[PDB]
C-alpha cells in the first residue's frame, strides 16, 4: 500500500501510437465474442444441470425460464455475432431443450 502517483503508465500509454499503424480499431471489438462464448457455455451448464436436479413440474417449469433468458443473452449483440456464433448461441438452447422434454413426458400426464 504506497498510496503513491503512479503518473509512469501515462509514459507508457504512448505504446497505443504503434497501433495507429495497424487496421482500423473495429477489429477491437473481436476480442468481445470470447466473453459472449465464456458467459453463454457457463450458462447453458447451468440449465443442463438443473433439469437433472428436478424431481417434479415445479422444478421443470423453473428450468423453461432459465433457457428463455440464454436467448436474451444473444439477442443484444445479435448484430456482432457471426452468422456462425448467432447460429450456434440460438441452436445450443434448442439441444438442452430436449433434455426436459425427455423428463416431462414422464412427469406430466398423458393422453
Amino acid at each position: 500500500m504506497p498510496e503513491r502517483l503512479q503518473r509512469r503508465e501515462q509514459e507508457r500509454q504512448l505504446e497505443v501510437e504503434r497501433r495507429k499503424q495497424k487496421r482500423q480499431n473495429q477489429e477491437v471489438e473481436k476480442e468481445n465474442s470470447h466473453f459472449f462464448v465464456a458467459t453463454f457455455a457457463r450458462e447453458r451448464a447451468a440449465v443442463e444441470e438443473l433439469l437433472e436436479r428436478a424431481e417434479s413440474v415445479e422444478r421443470l417449469e423453473e428450468a423453461a425460464s432459465r433457457l428463455q433468458g440464454l436467448q436474451k443473452l444473444i439477442n443484444d449483440s445479435v448484430f456482432f455475432l457471426a452468422a456462425y456464433d448467432l447460429r450456434q448461441g440460438q441452436e445450443a438452447l434448442a439441444r438442452l431443450q430436449a433434455a426436459l422434454a425427455e423428463r416431462r413426458r414422464g412427469l406430466q400426464p398423458k393422453k
